[PDB]
């Protein structure tokens, strides 16, 4: 797809017309389209002005990249994004991340929508990932897939310890000072390529396979991000609660997983800043 | 892959060309090669003849669409189909599927041949498809990826519901009227991608997952009639018993399922008609 | 991908530029042992010079094929190979599998390197391949898609008989002249399309679905070989032990995989000629 140079041109780009030097960069998912009300300082990029960036042909817009500061921490928020059921191949989707990685960031957080699998899980929770199963990935759907450039990383990177151990205790602490309820989920998130919602029998086999959440994104985007060395941090709103049983009436739909969206933006937003203080200083 | 337009001027170029009215369109897989031959007022039309249509390199023939009734049921049977393993992309494969809909049709029947992964299902069984694991669908492997386009359905339809609930029911009441020594089973339907035929592992792997029986087709043609609202029935007829030990030295082979195909062709024949009674009237 | 003429003329280059024979095929890890310096009479043709052959962009060299006697065995031997994970299609990484049989090659070994799923193996230990999960296969990658060749093989091949019974009883059965402290493992091995090692969930996974080994290779070259008639042994070294908790601050990686495949280089030498021995004649 792209060579070292794209991505070098890109990052030139946006490090030429900026001064912001973001030390985290946020993919916005379910819920935080919102988010860049907080940041202070913005500075918006249309995807359309940046160079090598795809494009989301969906109606509305382009999509943006936001700099500025939240809770004084210097960051680059990336709001619309590619999927793989939309026709995107990975390096595409995936993208976004190496350009971070040569803007100088050095943790990610990303965060999305997902079905509910485990049985105590509610709408409205929020899961932070400790661990993921990539199905796609065991099929070949790896973003890595291809010549590598040890420039970026390994030929072979581990992903045994994809999630930062850290971040999550210090996000499992900072949660109670919201004093929400329900309380903060960890637990595994399966990706799915989609568009269509699991069946039955489906939503069964990722039970037993021991996932929490199942989505549709996420992934590959981590896997791209371990490679280049950055921290990773994520998290899941739980949207929907995956049908398990032949004799329920309801069905996944994603007017639903909006409407859980909205409720949830405030504990969301409130959230990612809060845990912008437990991030570490660069080296 | 096609365009709207595309799918228009194939559904056009034939309502032009009959004047038969399918409600119901038939997918025959092995042991319905002789299905036409119970339709009355019969009208032939070949892949080649078809605008648009995918074509079978496969020395015989292309195929055919065969317009007609059956028990005074207007229908379409679709005779020769488009496999993953051959190569076909997935739009190709359900290119039929968006058609029929086009036509006017609101019922689909599936049948295929399938291995038996559970241990009580005997050769000549047939299985009423309750749910399907689609495993090539993990991975991207989906018909419906790439843009959706909203004259067809929704960007994330469900799959909980896609087996008609009514339609098992009639078709388990109605089963007994053949006065058959085994009954009809009903079950979870895999699709591997083939072509080549499981290991013993991967048998277990599928035990395990809880599919009864396993084949190469069908599931994608499902996912495109519910994503445009088509009633959907199927069944696979049981082929072959999966091998599930080391010890044996028989092994699945394509003429076992032929031989297999042709004992039941009537039993096949007549269930298929029987159910023709079942399906409910146009709304 | 490729004719049938394609892979003829491959075949042809070679047979008409060797006086060599080979029964047996044998894929070299990669990761693995330098067993080419055991063969006698070799003659080496690299992949540059093999008209058809796919090309390593790999900077050391593209690889070569090595022809010659191995305890007296007529083989060839194949040295570098082709991975899903590199961005080979599944034609171009099988290919030579499909030209070994135009050799008149009737045996194929192959082995590789595999991340440890099953609790009582270790590193250093070989586990026989008894048999497979084709993960990539279930969803589309199978190196048979596409139009079938009869002169080749089947539509529908089976596997369940893919990995040879005889051989590998026999492998068992001769190992006491291995006089190993540790005994000779046998089980599944599991194949994903890589280039990234598992996560701890995925490791959990793959041990529910009764997996024993993890690697990235070998799967599509049984399947092609078995297609066209090839008696098929395999087996894997365990080059490391999979991560299956949160508490570890062990992780996979290549360097760990290359010493093992070092220390064990001897072992595996000396038993790939052992079980020369073990193979039926033509
Ligand atoms: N695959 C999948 N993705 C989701 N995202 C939000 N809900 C769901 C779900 O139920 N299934
Ligand atoms: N994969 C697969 N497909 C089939 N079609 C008929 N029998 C079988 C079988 O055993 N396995
Ligand atoms: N997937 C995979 N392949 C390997 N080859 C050697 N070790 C490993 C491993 O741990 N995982």
């Amino acid at each position: 797809g792209y060579t070292y140079e794209d991505y070098k041109n890109t990052a030139e780009y946006l490090l030429s017309h900026t001064k912001h030097r973001p030390q985290v960069a946020i993919i916005c998912g379910s819920g935080l389209g919102g988010l860049t009300d907080k940041l202070t300082q913005a500075q918006i990029f249309d995807y359309s002005e940046i160079p090598n960036f795809p494009r989301s042909t969906v109606p509305g817009h382009a999509g943006r990249l936001v700099f500025g500061f939240l809770n004084g921490r210097a960051c680059v928020m990336m709001q619309g994004r590619f999927h793989m059921y939309e026709g995107y191949p990975l390096y595409k989707v995936t993208f976004p991340v190496r350009v971070f990685h040569l803007l100088g960031v050095d943790t990610l957080v990303v965060t999305n929508a997902a079905g509910g699998l485990n049985p105590k899980f509610e709408v409205g929770d929020i899961m932070l990932i400790r661990d993921h199963i990539n199905l796609p990935g065991f099929s070949g759907q790896n973003p890595l897939r291809g010549p590598n450039d040890e420039r970026f990383g390994d030929r072979f990177p581990a992903m045994s310890d994809a999630y930062d151990r850290t971040m999550r205790q210090r996000a499992l602490s900072t949660y109670k000072q919201m004093g929400e309820q329900r309380e903060l989920q960890e637990g595994t998130y399966v990706m799915v390529a989609g568009p269509s919602f699991e069946t039955v029998a489906e939503c069964r086999v990722l039970q037993k396979l021991g996932a929490d959440a199942v989505g549709m994104s996420t992934v590959p985007e981590v896997i791209v991000a371990r490679h280049c060395g950055l921290r990773v941090f994520g998290f899941s709103l739980i949207t929907n609660k995956v049908i398990m049983d032949y004799e329920s009436l309801e069905k996944a739909n994603w007017e639903e997983v909006l409407a859980a969206g909205k409720q949830a933006a405030q504990k969301l937003e409130q959230f990612v800043s809060i845990l912008m203080a437990s991030i570490p200083l660069p080296d």
